């Protein structure tokens, strides 16, 4: 439309209706011209004693935004009315509008740096719908919308890494290239909008309930088993018999099995020693893949980091998050003071811990001369008849993750935890179009000097959840999510003296509580 | 139409609908003044030895669109997919736009 | 029908048509009278030190067709269009007919 | 259908009717099975001192039909009433059948060699519609429908040669396999019947009528020229023209020029000396194609390779055919009275000589100091405004070539007379079906035993020619082709004493006349 009129409205909200509630959330973003217009072919050999370290990639022009965190669309607020009322939640479509646009061209002529704005420049907009490009936004990156609404954001540049050959910075005739301006674009000027509309493939809830029975205890402890078990041999060898009494879950006959498990490395926080000068890595979890050792964290869902009551945490199958946001690269040593340390312990009745050996077996075959052996076990994965709690979802964690395209998966349900989609919101992606700085002469070279400028404009994203109403017959009161600080020093989730957002907690899913 | 308004879209592509196939390009051209406005003569006597370099002419301050190359409408990998399917090929139309100007 | 009619024809054919491809093969075959015409149970006990390797069972008279081989319905030049342009493929259909037959 | 009842019945006929005529003729085919069932991969390297001798190819067990040769379709007398009637003729349509199959058995046990026939065994035939089999039909090569009717033939076996490398026997990764098996084919049983029909594409006529006048001599030769001609310089150099007269073909103005001529060597026949003890091959024309020297008659286009009451013949521009068939790779050395010499003297008005220079041109710049210098060239290929008359059709030779799929060609007019075809009449392909010697165990390994077999059967080919009314206004009678022999011995056309039949000469398609 026009220079002198607004494209947009600002907007943030919840609005709850019954079944569903829509989010709404507006941010300030801001986008530099990366790279200077141009592709770079990023390598990387091995680094910190690690060929898994080592890729082969490319950086590009753009930008994109990403809002797959929950607190980019959750109030603090929000999620507490979600978490203390409801049994689950999934979402169910996603609305984007990229407006207000403002391309400022920058001049720094005899260290003056002055700041125009360019009122004919354009951006160039678009989303891949068709998911041809590799998909960068559900693995833990940062770069989201922010959690609080008045910040002013930068968006990250996107990037991807392809084929190395053999754990080496070099291409394989397998890499691929993909140029991002052979796409169709929207190109906007400041009187311009872009808008886009997604609706999610139908998912599971996500279940946001503790356990109130322990699986291994779903027997009615009045009542014997009319089974009976083995439990010894007399002075002949011939086996004797006992019934299974009523409530000794030690001995009862079972239905269903706790879901797999890989024993991790527990370690005290706060109170309780530890061995002092560890390195970590060296006796980590790893995964071997094309001849390199990577970590794993957190682990496979189906196990539980933290046993309730308790400090020691198996700290590898654990989401680890920062009290506040951090600069790029810093190579700081955080202590526990500074971590949103998460606990799976409201899954402890249902899922294994992830420190201790998962159970024992029959290790060889009693005779008349030797006597029955049994040895523990590390891992157990996937048995018929298992069951467990997928991770829980935090409000500033992710909330989807794109399924891989190989045509095999079992249980596609990511380890960070959220929705594990087929075909996620599409990648937003957005540059600077180049303007070409004063050109007198003819070249069939490329032009390399362009005239610095960068945009802003705001970003709105509305989002309907489907909700699963609570429906129990308990009693007694539950526990909730509350605000309980002891002698507050200031407001937790609210901004401090200095202007900057605090937030001194993890805030979970799992209050309400469900029997077996 | 306005200044605050763009008057067209990024195209790239290819698709490819059985017999046919419609390759999109765009690009971002710069155009210098040239000459300073002016038409000249232009001229050249015998160079190198070789009066067939000789010749008699005239530069203009216009410059041109030139797109008589095949990479400007063919992807490396659309170009393989051409020549390893098919037996040949033939232009059949051609639309040209030029837009977003800004002096 | 009758002893100097031909019983149905020679189809060798690959014919693509955007999303599918139809292959035909035709092949000659000769069937032996397997075992004089009667029944016979077969079995081994441990073979080669491995009594995975011991059975029991029964061979029949007959003889059956089988096509679960890929080169049974490709030519290897229709498998490289196949391999050098689509992502995937899975089978829809099947028509058999056995003719000609000589005793 | 049955056993008992015929499948077809014998045509062999012409009916003439104004602008048209058609042809039938039916022949009985014997075809043997060849190479017994198999593919067989041919080659050759550098024979008898020449690499462009050197294939690689394939042999296949499938026969096929060819009547590409006139005297398939016309008989001696019915060529007779062609040649001295009309201007031109161009085939239109044809329609080919095979019926009256027969497949017999042969079974040598104790040198008895009996012969029964079978009647559950089966051909196969098919016709190459869209040319995507290398077609070798109009190559000049053996094994058309004979020119007497009551002949059985022998089909010819199907074989082609692809790309060898180096002018090795070798091949090349781009040397091609073709199954013939992989073409879809009708079954016939001994009750079945083959049918097949096609349109000739619209070509141009053949032009059977010999010039009148010489192309240098169409001016009147009763005016003169009102264009004039440098004739000399006087003692100081000055330029001096002469009025070209009336008749002085040597000096007129031409409006046209002659075709395209390559000087071939010429040698007489009958009386008339020659070089004695000469090997041909040494000094023959060729071109190089590949990296070999190849022998390239009957050389292009646009010459004559006699001169009308002369002996001498350029004889690599000259269609040699033999008095009657021939044994495969017969090593022996015909005379000239085995042979039947083509002579091309009634394009002579038109056509340069062979074996003469082209002409002559200017060598150098004359000045005071030099004279006027000139050279003879001995080839010329095609210039604007230039005209000649093609190569003669013959009733001994062949009706159509395939115009060579490369995207580029001029003038497609096939060196060895005819029509040059884009789609020519497809090749139609037969062989036996084979039939399983006794087979016992199984074996993944191929059948390799056959009952031996051959089959037989009646084919009937009928084309329809249009033809070119000859419509002349010459007063006194011309020349037309006769029977005209001096104390005959025999009947020539005719089957002689021992059955075999007779042809003394070959017959071409020019005795009407025209004027330019």
């Amino acid at each position: 439309d026009g220079v002198g009129n607004a494209s947009g409205d600002w907007h943030c909200d919840s609005t709850w209706m019954g079944d569903r509630v829509v989010t709404k959330s507006t941010r300030t973003w801001v986008l530099p011209s990366y790279n200077n217009h141009q592709y770079r072919e990023i390598k990387s050999g091995s680094v910190d004693g690690s060929n898994a370290n080592a890729y082969f990639g490319y950086s590009t022009p753009w930008g994109y935004f990403d809002f797959n965190r929950f607190h980019s669309h959750w109030s603090p607020r929000d999620w507490q009315r979600l978490i203390n009322n409801y049994w689950g939640f999934r979402p169910r479509s996603l609305r984007v509008k990229i407006f207000n646009i403002q391309v400022k061209e920058v001049t720094v002529q005899d260290s003056t740096t002055t700041i125009a704005n360019n009122l004919t420049s354009t951006v160039q907009v678009f989303t891949d719908d068709d998911y041809q490009l590799p998909y960068v936004v559900g693995n833990g990156t940062e770069g989201c919308l922010p959690a609080f609404p008045p910040q002013v954001f930068t968006l990250p540049q996107y990037g991807y890494a392809t084929l190395n050959r053999d754990n080496t910075e070099n291409p394989t005739e397998r890499s691929s290239f993909f140029c991002l301006e052979y796409f169709p674009s929207k190109m906007l000027r400041t009187g311009n909008n872009f808008e886009f509309t997604y609706n999610f493939e139908e998912v599971p809830f996500h279940s946001s309930f503790a356990p109130s029975q322990n699986l291994f205890k779903l027997a009615n402890p009045l009542v014997d088993q009319y089974l009976y078990r083995f439990v010894s041999t007399n002075n002949t060898g011939g086996v004797q018999f006992n019934k299974n009494l009523a409530g000794r879950y030690a001995n009862t006959y079972k239905n269903w099995f706790p879901g797999p498990m890989g024993r991790t490395q527990g370690w005290n926080l706060g109170s309780g020693v530890n061995r002092a000068s560890v390195s970590a890595f060296a006796t980590t979890n790893r995964m071997e893949l094309e001849g390199a050792s990577y970590q794993v964290p957190p682990q496979p869902n189906g196990m539980t980091n933290n046993l309730q009551g308790s400090n020691t945490y198996a700290l590898e199958n654990t989401m680890i998050f920062n009290s506040q946001p951090a600069n790029p690269g810093t190579t700081a040593t955080y202590l526990e003071g500074n971590m949103l340390i998460t606990s799976e312990s409201e899954t402890q009745p249902v899922n294994r811990v992830a420190y201790n050996v998962g159970g024992q077996m029959a290790t060889n075959n009693q005779s008349s001369t030797t006597a029955p052996a049994t040895g523990t076990y590390n891992l157990q994965e996937i048995v018929p008849g298992s069951v467990w709690m997928e991770r829980d979802v935090y409000l500033q964690g992710p909330i989807w993750a794109k399924i891989p395209e190989t045509g095999a998966h079992f249980h596609p349900s990511p380890a960070m935890g959220g929705f594990g989609l087929k075909h996620p919101p599409p990648m937003m992606l957005i540059k600077n179009t180049p303007v070409p700085g004063n050109i007198t002469s003819f070249s069939d070279v490329p032009v390399s000097s362009f005239i610095t400028q960068y945009s802003t404009g705001q970003v709105t994203v509305e989002m309907e959840w489907e909700l699963k109403k609570e429906n129990s017959k308990r009693w007694n009161p539950e526990i909730q999510y509350t605000n309980n600080y002891n002698d507050p020093q200031f407001v937790d989730f609210a901004p401090d003296s200095t202007g900057e957002y605090r937030t001194t907690r993890p805030i979970g899913t799992r209050y309400l509580t469900r029997p077996l």
